């Protein structure tokens, strides 16, 4: 793997920082794109093992095609992870969809071996019709109008970006593999708190006063990073890959948190118990397991998320 060069888009982000860290540990040369290499929020990347010799931070934006050409030039592979993470369609849609087309086109011109695209469970799950008992897997796609009508614009953007990626890759003859993570937790390498981790932080700060009657899937950030690498490196990898460890009710989540962190104002009350407690849905992560990926149990992952938030100043012990 020595002498191999890969681009990671949006390299200073939550998932991408772990991806860059592990790529460098494995011996890769990495060209990580960030909007401003001199911004202190990217400083953690420079301090990674191997970064001094093998990490270049390339100034780029998803909507600046030439900047992407410069970053991707000479790469063997591209991990396209950069995206807005927002339900504001004015912020979400163009960098997701046009940005993704731009990345695939730059990768095609650079003659890269493979692109791995970070999609989401949001591109898989959000289908009104799908029977509740059906196993959620890679054959499932979300309903766009439904995402649109429910103002799930983040899910819409990820889905349409994924569709654009397949379409453009097909047209340009690019080997594309897609990973679809569920909600990602784990320790943060970066200084700020990204969207997925806010979902845990709100319980520890007590800004969340109750927990909803709902379930969703969780996965550890280190597993997600390893999975991106596994999809790049395995010649036979093909299509989409659901990346998820287990599904938990929010009630289960706050129980785990409150047992680990009894000093914090984690909510104990369900928002609304008018309906029976929602049961975890069935899913398959067999595709990734079949490639050898082992998933870290969610409890460990949640614990490490809070310890990280504490280290980084976000959770002083209450008085
Ligand atoms: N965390 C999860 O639960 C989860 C689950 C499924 C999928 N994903 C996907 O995982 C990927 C990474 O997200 P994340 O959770 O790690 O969030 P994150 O920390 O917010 O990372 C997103 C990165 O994308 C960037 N970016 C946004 N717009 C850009 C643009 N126009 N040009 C260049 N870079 C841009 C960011 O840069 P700036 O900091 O400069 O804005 C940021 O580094 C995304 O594709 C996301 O949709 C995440």
């Amino acid at each position: 793997v020595s002498g191999q060069v890969v681009c990671v888009t949006g390299a200073g982000g939550f998932i991408a920082s772990w991806l860059v860290k592990i790529l460098l540990e494995k011996g890769y040369t990495v060209r990580g794109t960030v909007r401003n290499p001199d911004d202190p929020k990217n400083g953690h990347l420079r301090e990674l093992e191997g970064a001094k010799e093998r990490l270049t931070l390339c100034k780029a934006d998803l909507l600046d095609y030439q900047s992407l050409r410069e970053a991707i030039n000479g790469c063997d592979g591209v991990f396209h992870t950069a995206s807005p993470v927002t339900d504001d369609p004015e912020q979400m849609v163009e960098p997701a969809v046009i940005g993704t087309k731009n990345v695939i086109n730059a990768a095609a011109e650079a003659n890269v071996r493979r692109v791995v695209f970070t999609s989401s469970i949001g591109a898989v799950y959000m289908d009104p019709n799908r029977d509740p008992e059906t196993v959620v897997d890679e054959t499932c796609w979300s309903d766009p109008d439904f995402c649109k009508n429910t103002k799930n614009w983040y899910c819409y953007g990820k889905m349409v970006a994924e569709q654009a990626a397949w379409e453009e890759a097909k047209e340009k003859g690019v080997d594309l593999v897609v990973i679809n993570p569920v909600l990602v937790q784990g320790p943060l390498l970066q200084t700020t708190v990204n969207a997925s981790v806010l979902h845990i932080l709100k319980y520890l700060t007590g800004s969340a006063k109750t927990y909803a009657n709902s379930v969703q899937a969780y996965v550890d950030v280190k597993d997600v990073a390893l999975a991106h690498i596994l999809l790049y490196e395995t010649p036979e990898a093909s299509g989409r890959y659901l990346c998820a460890e287990s599904v938990l009710h929010r009630g289960d989540v706050v129980e785990i948190l409150s047992k680990f962190f009894p000093e914090y104002p984690i909510p104990t009350k369900c928002s609304d118990v008018t309906k029976p407690r929602v049961k975890p849905y069935k899913f398959s992560n067999q595709k990734l397991k079949d490639l050898g990926l082992e998933f870290t149990p969610v409890k460990q992952c949640l614990y490490e998320t809070v310890k990280s938030l504490q280290e980084k100043g976000h959770l002083p012990i209450p008085t």
